[PDB]
């Protein structure tokens, strides 16, 4: 199984600057890079040659951190604050996917929609429903993208139509990790608490001892919100910081671990975040429609912490991660400017690294053309925005900035194409 | 002149909330509005009617600040701030239409995008040029949509390749005036300085001079770079703010006078803004791009400063004022966030009403679909984005944040549609 691509190419092998490649060639086989260069090599002249003309071949968007379950509220109801925001729109929405019905149709719309924004691998909170986040695991699988799929454990303070029994919650979470765990290639579990104030010591226990047993990574929330976080130290009292709770039951890095936003995170849970090797996912959409604040990311980078990107949907108002790409720059821009020009903002290469290889890295060997990486790309067709008066990167940063998904032409997970 | 348009009405006629009006009729007769009802009178039951069933029918965008000759700078070079941002990109871009067919060629592009994305009415900056400037009023005239036009004076502090002496610029500039201030009735001049640091006391003057001969509104720049401000400052060592400098030569406020940014604005220039009933063009795109600054926009409406929103082309991203809307929106959640939620952000409604009734205003009876007003409209058909599960205001606001230039089916300007 052999398949030659040819097109102009730009990818991030760091975080300091695009490598950009005119007309050039990238052979794949089983789904893995084999060969990245300007001239075809021998060895492989007589296959066919998919040429891509003077579009653009991109690795493909690798989105950390996003409810499935909230797809409906996209663009809606973004007028509170985190708590009670989930009290008047999410939660109730999370609950009809009780029904399996509404989940198939809600998540097929979700998939269609990653899918033609670009996105090729995810990390996803589904719901508390065992049935439907089965479903979501089947659908996903269908698709051809890949991701971690996350049931939603929550027993603790949630409202009487959308809470489970920590006993349930533990054998529907492994449950479905007996049946995935060995399934797909692509598509796998992830320990999945809600965070911290929807979870009880017994639940997170049980989760922490899934997570060891099965070798799982997880994922969940941190310091997103002032009123989340002193809610978090007032039902635990004995902590000095919000992810001091996780690594408690060991769910903070014991595995690769996955924090959402991670806006007000104190010194010492940076500190913990940066030792126990905890991957920060930085939401920068969602940050600004719920009012949460704005992450400090260069302070988190020169730390060496690992800084991933999420669209965190619902809350965050858009799927396309190029979108989010342009918005954590400009985040970081504004936090350049209140710090007297001292912490610099993101260049175009650093944010569109989050997107790509350093995200894609959580999957595996994605995110970026080297030999021995799977094949996760987007073709850009750009015609419609005076292509030819840019150069390569100035096309990329253009289409970022002023493109969609009409210019995105094709997709790609492993070799494959995905419709 | 009758025409008779149909469909699912949304507007504001306050800026705290939307009226709405399903399946109703807009008639219009020689370009403004007739009547709007529910239902339509029998003295019209033999004239066709144009039928947008369900469709969305929105009055036009009305962006208050755009620089027209900076079109092809969109999504590039925006890794600095105002003051190096202008000497290394903008005036280097600006210098090229000393060339009437490269201006030709670019605003043709510009105007076509405007069009496109919804802008009904505009604000623009050209450059110091005034043959280009010329075309650019010929252009704007042929397209048919509404606009302020500002050749730019500066004189002062500015590159060789692009300064030009007081008196040239004061002379071109009744030229412009004379040639302009009867021809077009929706096509019309305004005085524009760039902005103090590159204009000259005599060139302020002069201009102070014209705005008060003609009756001509003004536009310039006020507060929206600390190094900027500094520089206003060190040039005017008796001033006691930014604002007051524009004030000494009659630019603020004796005509309705347009002032981009105000984002560091002093308690006294705030008040003499207030006072001298000066507009404020809320930019936030832009304030994120070159790292300015965020504007607090609740404090200045707590005051009951007139604010429009301008895409500020080339620094902001984008010429729709949609994606504008949502930034506007998204910064004031930040600044209520901040202020210990004490200043409520944006509701859709508020912002929708500065880029529509407000906006508009500042053209004349334009924003609204009352008695009276010119018919300024945008047909939206949001097919692909299941109307059919969202009410009215749900679809509109889902339209600003995950909609785009694809939704927009039709555009009218005074009641003519344009293509
Ligand atoms: N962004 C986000 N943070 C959360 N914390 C708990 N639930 C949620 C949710 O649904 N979205
Ligand atoms: N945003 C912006 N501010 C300015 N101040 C002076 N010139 C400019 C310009 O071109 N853009
Ligand atoms: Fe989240
Ligand atoms: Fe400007």
């Amino acid at each position: 199984n052999l398949k030659i691509f040819k097109g102009n190419l730009i990818f991030t092998k760091t975080s300091d600057k695009f490598t950009i490649m005119k007309d050039s060639y990238i052979v794949v086989i089983d789904g893995k890079i084999a060969s990245v260069s300007s001239n075809l090599p021998d060895k492989y002249k007589g296959n066919p040659i998919i040429d891509f003309r003077n579009n653009i071949i991109i690795p493909g968007m690798n989105d950390l951190h996003a409810h499935a379950s909230q797809y409906k509220n996209l663009g809606i109801g973004m007028d509170k604050e985190l708590l009670p925001w989930l009290n008047n729109y999410t939660f109730p929405e999370e609950a009809k996917f009780l029904n399996v019905d509404y989940a198939k149709k809600t998540y097929g719309r979700l998939i269609k929609d990653l899918i033609k924004n670009g996105t090729t691998r995810v990390a996803l909170f589904a719901t508390l429903h065992k049935d439907s986040t089965i479903e979501l695991f089947n659908m996903l699988i269908k698709s051809g993208i890949g991701a971690y799929v996350g049931k939603v454990n929550m027993d603790y303070n949630c409202p009487d139509y959308l809470t489970e029994n920590y006993i349930t919650s533990l054998n529907d979470t492994e449950e479905i990790i007996l049946k995935y765990k060995d399934k797909s290639n692509i598509v796998k579990p992830i320990i999945t608490p809600r965070f911290v104030p929807s979870c009880s010591n017994e639940l997170m226990d049980g989760l922490g001892k899934l997570s060891y047993k099965y070798r799982l990574p997880v994922q969940s929330h941190l310091s997103e919100n002032l009123d989340e976080i002193a809610v978090v130290k007032s039902l635990h009292k004995k902590s000095n910081f919000y992810g001091e709770v996780y690594d408690k039951f060991g769910l903070f890095g014991n595995t690769p671990t996955l924090m959402a936003h991670c806006i007000h995170s104190s010194k010492e849970e940076i500190n913990l975040i940066k030792r126990n090797n905890v991957t920060i996912v930085h939401c920068p959409t969602s940050n600004f429609n719920l009012g949460s604040g704005m992450m400090p990311v260069r302070k988190y980078l020169n730390l060496g912490i690992n800084v991933v990107l999420g669209s965190d949907i619902s809350a965050g108002h858009t799927c396309s991660l190029f979108k989010v790409i342009a918005y954590a720059i400009q985040n970081s821009k504004i936090k350049w400017q209140e710090s007297g020009k001292k912490d610099m903002f993101l260049s175009t290469s650093e944010a569109f690294y989050m997107a790509t290889k350093k995200g894609g890295s959580f999957f595996g060997k994605v995110g970026s053309f080297e030999e021995g990486y799977d094949f996760d790309a987007l073709v850009i067709n750009d015609s419609n925005l005076y292509p030819e008066d840019y150069d390569l990167t100035e096309r990329l940063e253009r289409f970022i900035y002023l493109g969609d998904d009409r210019n995105i032409m094709k997709r790609y997970v492993c070799g494959n194409e995905i419709f």
